RNA sequence: CAUCU
């Protein structure tokens, strides 16, 4: 069930163990909880799902378990995500 | 799967 579609937004931290972070919108500047089943686009060359801080990505603010999430994170224009700096390469 | 470092 979704709040906002294609809403573009900058990664506040999103820690690669715990599986979810942060995405702030710059759509709102409203911050926006992201886990990482969410992720639609991985990074086909790492291993993990997962996205990197400051990186700009494009989804949508979905109603969730407790309250808004992202869902169907992807790059801009539907593009694979760049995903963390602690991710490993394949 | 709820503000982690
Ligand atoms: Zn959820």
């Amino acid at each position: 069930k979704v709040i906002a579609t294609k809403v573009l937004g900058t990664v506040k931290w999103f820690n690669v163990r715990n599986g979810y972070g942060f995405i702030n919108r710059n759509d709102t500047k409203e911050d926006v909880f992201v886990h990482q089943t969410a992720i639609k686009k991985n990074n086909p060359r790492k291993y993990l799902r997962s996205v990197g801080d400051g990186e700009t990505v494009e989804f949508d603010v979905v109603e969730g378990e407790k309250g808004a999430e992202a869902a169907n994170v992807t790059g801009p224009g539907g593009v694979p995500v760049q995903g963390s700096k602690y991710a490993a390469d394949r």
